[PDB]
């Protein structure tokens, strides 16, 4: 039993991506961040990415490699501003999620942290 199954599995974190790339994709500053006409595919990325970080389905490593995140948010420009409307679109995802207290808050602090750590402007 880990924390993947235990949050909800799968639809759980597609829920938490579709949720968080509809808040992404109406960002006047953001959207045009993600420099592809269709979200969909990216989307997925992350979908997959969440799964296989919290124990869910290898699929996100087997499709792509290593995750090396930091690495491939190499090529954006992501400051304080960058990070605060990621984080807002992400709480927002997170809290229609409605998980319960502990299991939220892991994936919370997690969300946090990992912004703040993806800032890669000298700034
Ligand atoms: C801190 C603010 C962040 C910004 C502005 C940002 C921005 C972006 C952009 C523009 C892309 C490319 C999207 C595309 O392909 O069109 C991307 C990819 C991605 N992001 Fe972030 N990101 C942020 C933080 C995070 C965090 C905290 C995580 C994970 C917890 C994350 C996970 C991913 C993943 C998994 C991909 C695709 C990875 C792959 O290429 O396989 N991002 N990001």
């Amino acid at each position: 039993m880990t924390f993947y199954e235990a949050v909800g599995g799968e639809e759980t974190f597609t829920r938490l991506a579709r949720r968080f790339y509809e808040g992404v994709a109406a960002d006047p500053v953001l959207r045009p961040m993600y420099p592809e006409e269709d979200l969909g595919p990216a989307e997925e990325r992350l979908r997959l990415f969440l799964m296989q970080y919290w124990g869910g389905p290898r699929t996100y490593s087997e499709r792509r490699g290593h995750p090396r995140l930091r690495m491939r948010h190499f090529p954006y420009r992501i400051g304080a501003e960058e990070r605060d409307r990621w984080l807002t679109h992400m709480r927002a995802a997170v809290d229609d999620l409605a998980l319960p207290a502990h299991l939220e808050q892991q994936l919370w602090e997690y969300l946090v942290y990992a912004a703040y750590a993806m800032v890669n402007v000298p700034e």
